[PDB]
């Protein structure tokens, strides 16, 4: 779709067998979630932004569906204000700004 | 402009007559830049990122160009791993997401 930016981009997202809001991140290099189960392997990792760094879990190879676009790349998991969709995973729906 | 995500999308920007390096981030509300100064008389803000809450200082319409296109709004000032373009100053140059 083409998304205007009023409000914050807000869009569900299908993840680890979940439907979550998310919102679609171009600042972010990497894709956060708050605390949630997901499939496989993990290693913690640190994470800055506004605000400083938070530790993570990095689980990767992960499938996600975001408005009929299907994906798969890194997901991070932790003490994030709210799931954020980043770079790593914006790119794989061929989302671009625009102006 | 047409603005990929494979690289972050950081862009040249003009404030307070000097040429600066800043953000496109669809995840901001707000526009923050590294302690510099602007004009005028400033109000206090608290802001959430992902890794918690800064305090800032909050200046009114504040003329910036961005990527040639020009913007006069709100800027905060406070400690930010990097200058962000948010949306409040997106919307002015008339930036859409689109996928
Ligand atoms: C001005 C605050 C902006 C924002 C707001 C988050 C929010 C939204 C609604 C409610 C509450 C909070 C969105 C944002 O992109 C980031 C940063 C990038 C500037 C961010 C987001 C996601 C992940 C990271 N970490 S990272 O390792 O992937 C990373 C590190 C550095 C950068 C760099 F480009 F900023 F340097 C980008 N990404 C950072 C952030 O920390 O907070």
């Amino acid at each position: 779709p083409q998304i205007t930016l009023w409000k914050r981009p807000l869009v569900t997202v299908k993840i680890g067998g979940q439907l979550k809001e998310a919102l679609l991140d171009t600042g972010a290099d990497d894709t956060i979630f708050e605390e949630m189960s997901l499939p496989g392997r993990w290693k913690p990792i640190m994470i800055g932004g506004i605000g400083g760094f938070i530790k993570v879990r990095q689980y990767d190879q992960i499938l996600i569906e975001i408005c009929g676009h299907k994906a798969i790349g890194t997901v991070l998991v932790g003490p994030t204000p709210l799931n954020v969709i980043g770079r790593n995973l914006l790119t794989q729906i061929g989302c671009t700004l625009n102006f």
